[PDB]
């Protein structure tokens, strides 16, 4: 699968997977800011499952990859949010994920 969208600067967006099966996810992410760092931009990526544990987290997230296995209830949620003052233009994210 693949995801392109914008992520405005203080908001938060999720992709949220219920499937069945146990499996692999495996990932690739970049975020990328035309405005190099304004207003103290940062993006923090996090990945959970159905009851709240943290299956991936990356506090100053830029570019890289995850992965993870489906268990219980087989549900995921892979979120980014960004944390910013000021007007800044919005980041671009790209994620690419895989099931196995």
């Amino acid at each position: 699968g693949s995801i392109s969208f914008h992520l405005p600067v203080n908001s938060r967006k999720c992709l949220r997977e219920e499937i069945h099966k146990d499996l692999l996810v495996t990932g690739a992410y970049e975020i990328t800011d035309q405005s190099g760092g304004a207003g103290g931009l940062r993006t923090h990526l996090k990945i959970t499952d159905s009851a709240g544990h943290i299956l991936y987290a990356k506090e100053d997230a830029t570019k890289g990859k995850f992965a993870f296995t489906t268990e219980d209830y087989d549900m995921f949620e892979v979120c980014f949010e960004s944390k910013g003052t000021g007007r800044i233009p919005d980041q671009l994210v790209i994620l690419d994920m895989k099931h196995g």
